[PDB]
């Protein structure tokens, strides 16, 4: 994919920020801007330009299920490829987020091989 695509990393945790952007870094993506919750995500997504959300589940103020949900239902972004990387691991978190349209699904913690492989497998199945 294109290496110059443009990343928002959503987490409420900088620990976990700063550990997407780096393996981001090694997979050869730089173009990586962050946001610490759904509220500031929407805030930063309509500065436009944005190719790609990798988004955390559990966060103050818009949680991720949210965020997901609003990305989905709004003209601009509806087809703008979601992957959610959380700690939650339960079958009904991952159903509920495959119906509310998400592009993949990790769960934490996970390695730069399955990070890889993720973004790959959504590469392919949206043509990017
Ligand atoms: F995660 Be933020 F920096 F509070
Ligand atoms: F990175 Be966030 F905006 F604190
Ligand atoms: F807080 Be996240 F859902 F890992
Ligand atoms: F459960 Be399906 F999406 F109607
Ligand atoms: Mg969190």
């Amino acid at each position: 994919a294109d290496k110059e695509l443009k990343f928002l990393v959503v987490d409420d945790f900088s620990t976990m920020r700063r550990i997407v952007r780096n393996l981001l870094k090694e997979l050869g993506f730089n173009n990586v801007e962050e946001a610490e919750d759904g509220v500031d995500a929407l805030n930063k997504l309509q500065a436009g330009g944005y190719g790609f959300v990798i988004s955390d589940w559990n966060m103050p103020n818009m949680d991720g299920l949210e965020l997901l949900k609003t990305i989905r239902a709004d003209g601009a972004m509806s087809a703008l490829p979601v992957l959610m990387v959380t700690v939650e691991a339960k079958k009904e978190n991952i159903i509920a987020a495959a119906q509310a349209g998400a592009s993949g699904y990790v769960v934490k913690p996970f390695t730069a091989a399955t990070l890889e492989e993720k973004l790959n497998k959504i590469f392919e199945k949206l043509g990017m």
